[PDB]
């Protein structure tokens, strides 16, 4: 019955194994961080995840949720800016489903659904230099009310951002 | 057992009563908000509040803390900006202990602390702004080990900007 919060800035840590680098010798420590432990709850999904962010920069958070698509997890993804090789766009070229604010600022969540179980939220815009510099929080809870309410809110601003 | 959410923009409402002004024929709704509910949050404080805040401009909010000041809570507030009106100047000016950051973006948190039991965390910077036209969510929490995870951190971060 998870409920976790995760303090930044984050340690530096080695996560290329976690991020399935293709093909450890590098010189960081090897041991769990912050951005390692999001890394896991996001990995931990196996069938959804709504990402519901400000901003996504982090090419190690955009790497995990490439690899969660093609897991074959539904991924959806709103975010403030359209940003049109930023991370919005490449997982857009990967066929990762993105709808978009005015990039004015409104739209101002940073969290994420997984699997419908799961909710991470917090203070933390996905850039690596919020995650490496910034005093920042992140929850990490499985509470059914919670997540009921924040994937309502997920759905009513996914078909008000819907294109067609 | 509190456990809350409370999604913005705020419904503009009338907190003339709430926020105890001096001496209702306005037009507003005369009902509940997202912002009376953090209000009300805010104002249910008895002995301490603390206040981690990467932006706090809000005149409704920024009198509510003020009331429990004169109340005689005792108030502590981190925010990321010195601010040298402004509401932190404001309540500077009335001898609440503000503490602070480089103005540079570290402090990003958005948090405070009722009474040593209640958590209220979110996305929201506490703006007219953010809070009439952002969408963003504040949990409001009742929760023991996230108080003390909150609680701890807070003091670390006090302890670290102390001018003295
Ligand atoms: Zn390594
Ligand atoms: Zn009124």
């Amino acid at each position: 019955p998870r409920r976790e919060v995760l303090f930044f800035p984050s340690q530096v840590t080695c996560t290329e194994a976690l991020l399935q680098a293709p093909g450890c010798p590098c010189s960081l420590p090897h041991s769990e961080s912050s951005l390692s432990r999001l890394l896991r709850a996001l990995l931990a999904a196996r069938s959804s995840l709504e990402l519901c962010l400000f901003a996504f920069s982090s090419p190690q958070l955009g790497r995990a949720v490439q690899l969660l698509h093609q897991r074959g997890v539904r991924v959806r993804v709103i975010t403030d800016c359209d940003y049109m090789g930023s991370q919005i766009g490449l997982l857009r070229k990967a066929g990762i489903q993105v709808r978009h604010d005015q990039d004015l600022g409104y739209m101002h969540h940073k969290f994420a659904i997984v699997d419908k179980k799961v909710l991470i939220t917090g203070s933390l815009n996905w850039t690596t230099q919020a995650i490496q510099n910034n005093r920042e929080n992140v929850l990490i809870m499985e509470d059914t009310e919670y997540v009921r309410l924040f994937l309502e809110e997920f759905e009513r601003i996914w078909e008000e951002f819907d294109p067609t």
